[PDB]
């Protein structure tokens, strides 16, 4: 019993953390086979990042300025590209430690495990969620650019996000592993704000349920819904819209429970309109939305 | 920026996982050099759990009754002892992943993570503390005992925890790695009801300046108070005394924030008087107190 903020065992990835420094910018890199992947911004001074030209300062480059350090041994650089807004650089030896693993693109709502590195060293690790306007609530200082996002199924790590900048207003933005932003964010220091960070709907009534499963019933209450006046009240509180696939998909945690997932929309449209009264589930005083259906299945369920 | 629950990098344990099985009960070891420590629980069928006399059920077990397995390799045990509410079996291989530790025992207030393995495979890690009562709030399902909770100092791994059980209230109770219950609590399924979960005041203290450091500043008010003062309100409140050697140990946070201890703990008697209002700090409605200062100056600073 007992309900947790619950990251993926980090060892696969730490493997793979490396130190990337161009002139005076270092930063960290994920090194998978002979390839090390760092974000583009390894090339910029804090002036360049105004309104960088990558491929401008990328022709002032060579192997040899890109330094890349896996514990206190050097790799040596045998190649370099750009895709997107990462860095490729290809080094002459296989990293010995790269676990299986896949390039994913995460939709909005997925959650992923951060691992926090600075100087390519793994300082913690913390479980996220990409945001609806594509922004995750993170931490990261300077020096955390590279620090990757994953999920673990068994034995492969599926690398979902690498970080790239913190917005003026202290969220983040980064990429997929193919150097692809998440939402509309570019890596230039400019005026870039986030859109509605809506509440993900789905995750919330999977931790409801989880909160069901361990004991916390006191919001359970008499009254069923419908998703087109639940999804009166969601929008209403900036909560995303419920779909018939989220409903699909919370049907194992219905079964379990045998709470109706409409029922349980019930008892989060009277949480929305009444609020917790002072009360807590599972140790929290609001609706908490970073937890997917898998993942209070996985946890509620013991896999490894 | 952003200030989240964040966990030990679990590599450098992930590496000590084992599998021990006695007769049918099968949890998790923690393999240091050529020993393997486990509950002595491993020996109880859970009609035993009910009055279990240990010595008189080790009698009965030799070492090739105790089944070891480190990945899907068996270990050779080659000797066994009890130690308190541990055992310690001896195999004839040292580790060959065994990080630098130590086993420490924390003190309640301290916060530790925890790699939750299932059959000696690590399933998550998450953020604990040592309760004032001497519980702790975990996610453990049945197979999870002789999972551990550590702390690292740049490469020495710190084993302060292994869980042991589960009470009737669903809160954790275990030992240090001594085999010394945490608490008054023993390993038999019997009445054990937990004290007063108390608030840990110098972690709430220390999680107000890490709000401040990240830009959440709102609950900053214009009083002061005294230590003999805020302590009548943390009474009334079943917040933990706050002394003279926890304003020691915010100093260097009061210091970077320029807030004088005593004003933040004017602010926090607000807090607690006024509540929150349906607003939030660092993401939260409720006051978090599983951030220790150290833990908020690691996280503040990037410590690897
Ligand atoms: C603060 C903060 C920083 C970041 C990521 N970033 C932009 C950097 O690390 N920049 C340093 C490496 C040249 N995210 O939040
Ligand atoms: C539920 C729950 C269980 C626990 C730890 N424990 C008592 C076990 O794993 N028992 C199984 C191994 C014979 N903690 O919470």
């Amino acid at each position: 019993s007992g309900f947790r903020k619950m990251a993926f065992p980090s060892g696969k990835v730490e493997g793979c953390m490396v130190q990337v420094t161009c002139g005076t910018t270092t930063l960290n890199g994920l090194w998978l086979d002979d390839v090390v992947y760092c974000p583009r911004h390894v090339i910029c001074t804090s002036e360049d990042m105004l309104n960088p030209n990558y491929e401008d300062l990328l022709i002032r480059k060579s192997n040899h300025n890109f330094l890349v350090q896996a514990g206190n041994v050097q790799l040596r650089v045998i190649g370099h590209s750009m895709q997107n807004c990462v860095l490729k650089l290809k080094v002459d030896t296989a990293n010995p430690k790269t676990p299986k693993y896949k390039f994913v693109r995460i939709q909005p709502g997925q959650t992923f495990s951060v691992l926090a590195c600075y100087n390519g060293s793994p300082s913690g690790v913390y479980q996220c969620a990409m945001r609806p306007n594509f922004t995750i609530k993170g931490s990261f200082l300077n020096g955390s650019c590279g620090s990757v996002g994953f999920n673990i199924d068994y034995d492969c790590v599926s690398f979902c996000y690498m970080h790239h900048m913190e917005l003026p207003t202290g969220v983040h933005a980064g990429t997929d592993l193919e150097g692809n932003f998440y939402g509309p964010f570019v890596d230039r220091q400019t005026a870039q704000a986030a859109g509605t960070d809506t509440t993900i709907t789905v995750n919330v009534l999977a931790w409801l349920y989880a909160a069901v499963i361990n004991g916390d019933r006191w919001f359970l209450n008499r009254f069923t819904t419908t998703l087109n006046d639940f999804n009166l009240v969601a929008m209403k509180y900036n909560y995303e819209p419920l779909t018939q696939d989220h409903v699909d998909i919370l049907g194992p945690l219905s079964a379990q429970t045998g709470i109706a997932v409409l029922d349980m929309c019930a008892s989060l449209k009277e949480l929305l309109q009444n609020g917790m009264n002072g009360r807590t589930i599972l140790g929290s005083a609001l609706l908490e939305d970073e937890f997917t259906p898998f993942d209070v299945v996985r946890q509620c369920s013991g896999v490894t």
